[PDB]
C-alpha cells in the first residue's frame, strides 16, 4: 500500500514515461500538445501538457525524449525513452562499471548510461534551467521507463543541489551502478527518487549484484500481473538497500512483465 | 449488457483467439498444455486444456491454428490465429469475391478467406469431427480474432448442419462476402454466431459495403476504450443487417483498438 496521491503520481509519470515511445514528436514543433497513439498517455493528453523541447539519438548513447511543461500539474517534465528493441537491448547489455567521482565520491556507475547521459547532460540541464525560470513555481521531474529509467536516475543525482528539487520517477529501472551509488540515491537531498518495479520483471535486476551492483532503496513494487490494472493496494514500498521480497527475488523473471507499467509502456498498440 | 454467463464467455473466446498468436502452439506434442505467454489466456490456462492438433501455414493461405480440448468448460475449440503483423495484412488486403454456392445458394466470399478455408476443410473437419466423436456432449466452438475470426465463420457456416452445432465466436472480423452470405450467417441454425466488436476497430470495416461486403446481425460492440477493462455494461448487443451505431460508424478507424478485446490480443508482450 501507498498513498492515493503518491499512486496517482506513479501513474501519471508511467504516462509521461511511455509518452517518450508513443507520442507522435518525431519533429514536433515546441508548443504542441501532447498526445499519444493507442490509449498510452491520457492523463497527459487530460493535462494543458506541450513540448517543450524534443530530442532524438542524440549525443552518445542516442538518448530520446522530450521536455515538457504541463500547466495542470505545475510540472516540469523531462522525459527520456527506453529502447526501440527491448529484449535485444537486454541480451546485448554489458555490465562495465565506470568511476563516476564527480557525482558522488567512490561512486562507481554502469559504464554505458553514465556516458549517454553525460554526452547530453549540458544541452538538457540548460534545457531544464531555462524552463526553472520560466515557471519557478513548477516541481522539476524526471522519469523514464527502462533505459529511460536509469538515465533519468543518473540525470537526477548528476543536476540536483543546485537550486531546485528535482524529482525522478524511474519505471523498470535496471541497476545503475556500486553499493556507494546505491547509498548516494538512497540519501541524496534536494529531491526524490521513486524507483517503481513491477512483479518478477527482468531489467530491475540487471546488471546483477554478482557484477558489482546495487540498488538504492527504496522500492516501490506493483505485485498485480502483467495486465492487470493497478490500485494504491498493490504497490508495496520496499526498504533496503538491495532489500529482497520485492522484485529482487530469486524466482524466475519475465520480459512482459517489464512492458506493463500502469498501463502499456515501451511498446505502442 | 449482455448477462454475467456471455460475458464469461466472450471473455474466454477472446482467450482462445489470443492464444492463437501467443501460445507456444508452433507444432508441440498434441495431448500438451496450453499456455500463453505475456498473460495473454490466463483463463484458459487455468481450464484443463490441452491441444488436439496444431496447424502453421497450412495450405492455400498459410493457415495457422490449433483444435483444443477443454475438459473444464466441455469444448472443442477450433482457433485460428490472425496475421503475423496485421497492418501489412490490411494494407494487402484484396477484395474480391468468389462464388460459395456450395456453403449457401446465391453466396460470395472474400475470395482469399475461402480459398484458404477450403484448401484445409477436410483436414479440419476430419480432425473436428474426430474430436466429436470422442467427446459427444462436448460443445464444438470456432473462434478467432482478425483473419482468424474470418476462417473460423467461414469454417463454421461451411461445416454446421452436419448432426453438431457449431458456435463462432469472432474477435474484430472482416466482412466475409455479400448480402447473401451475411444473410445466411444470421439465420443459420446449429450454432450462434457471437461477432464481437471494439469501438473504431479498422477490421470489422473492411472489406467496405462498397465492394459489395455485409454484415451478418447481431453485433456485439465493446465500447471501452484501448486498454480499459471491460464489465457487462460496456457491450451492446446491435441488430441488423449492416447495422451501424457498433464498430460500423462514420469516423475514423482504428489500428490500436483492433488489439484489445477484453485484454491484448493479436499481438504478444
Ligand atoms: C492543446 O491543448 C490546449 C489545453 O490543454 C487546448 O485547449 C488546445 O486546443 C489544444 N490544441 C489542439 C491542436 O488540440
Ligand atoms: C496441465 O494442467 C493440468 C490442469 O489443468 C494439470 O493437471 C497437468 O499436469 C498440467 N500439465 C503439465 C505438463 O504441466
Amino acid at each position: 500500500e501507498v498513498s492515493q496521491d503518491l499512486f496517482n503520481q506513479f501513474n501519471l509519470f508511467a504516462q509521461y514515461s511511455a509518452a517518450a515511445y508513443c507520442g507522435k514528436n518525431n519533429d514536433a514543433p515546441a508548443g504542441t500538445n501532447i498526445t499519444c497513439t493507442g490509449n498510452a498517455c491520457p492523463e497527459v493528453e487530460k493535462a494543458d501538457a506541450t513540448f517543450l523541447y524534443s530530442f532524438e539519438d542524440s549525443g552518445v548513447g542516442d538518448v530520446t525524449g522530450f521536455l515538457a511543461l504541463d500547466n495542470t500539474n505545475k510540472l516540469i517534465v523531462l522525459s527520456f525513452r527506453g529502447s526501440r528493441s527491448i529484449e535485444n537491448w537486454i541480451g546485448n547489455l554489458n555490465f562495465d562499471l565506470k568511476e563516476i567521482n564527480d557525482i558522488c565520491s567512490g561512486c562507481r556507475g554502469h559504464d554505458g548510461f553514465t556516458s549517454s547521459w553525460r554526452s547530453v547532460a549540458d544541452t538538457l540541464r540548460q534545457k531544464v534551467e531555462d524552463a526553472v525560470r520560466e515557471h519557478p513555481d513548477y516541481r522539476v521531474v524526471f522519469t523514464g521507463h527502462s533505459l529511460g529509467g536509469a538515465l533519468a536516475t543518473v540525470a537526477g543525482a548528476d543536476l540536483r543541489g543546485n537550486g531546485y528539487d528535482i524529482d525522478v520517477f524511474s519505471y523498470g529501472a535496471p541497476r545503475v551502478g556500486n553499493r556507494a551509488f546505491a547509498e548516494f540515491l538512497t540519501v541524496q537531498t534536494g529531491g526524490t527518487l521513486y524507483r517503481i518495479t513491477h512483479t518478477n520483471d527482468i531489467v530491475p535486476r540487471l546488471p546483477p549484484r554478482e557484477f558489482g551492483y546495487s540498488h538504492s532503496s527504496p522500492e516501490y513494487w506493483i505485485k498485480s500481473g502483467t495486465l492487470v490494472p493497478v490500485t494504491r493496494n498493490d504497490i508495496v514500498k520496499i526498504e533496503g538497500i538491495d532489500a529482497t521480497g520485492g522484485n529482487n527475488q530469486p524466482n524466475i523473471p519475465d520480459i512482459p512483465a517489464h512492458l506493463w507499467y500502469f498501463g502499456l509502456i515501451g511498446t505502442c498498440l
